[PDB]
């Protein structure tokens, strides 16, 4: 029972640590969106970074 | 009778040791409240610690 409760605590910890990792409201580790596109050229062409949910 | 009186002294000792374990007026070992919630995120989301009365 003690080992199970330790396991459960650690799982809840993983969840908290994962959902708090936002910068400026946008994040690539929670799983909110599928990809983020940044500017890479003075004409609008983008640099694509896929989302890696953890 | 001597062993019984020893037992009674030790029980009274446990009670005193338990009710004196307060820091800043709040404690999680006396049984006064059901849980304590601390800050864990800059938006108010909490870290919950249940109460383990002893």
């Amino acid at each position: 029972n003690a080992l199970k409760s330790d396991f459960d605590s650690l799982r809840d910890q993983i969840e908290k640590a994962a959902t708090n990792a936002k910068f400026n409201g946008v994040s690539i580790a929670d799983g909110s969106t599928t990809k983020l596109t940044f500017l890479a050229n003075s004409d609008g062409s983008g640099f694509t970074v896929n989302a890696k949910t953890i």
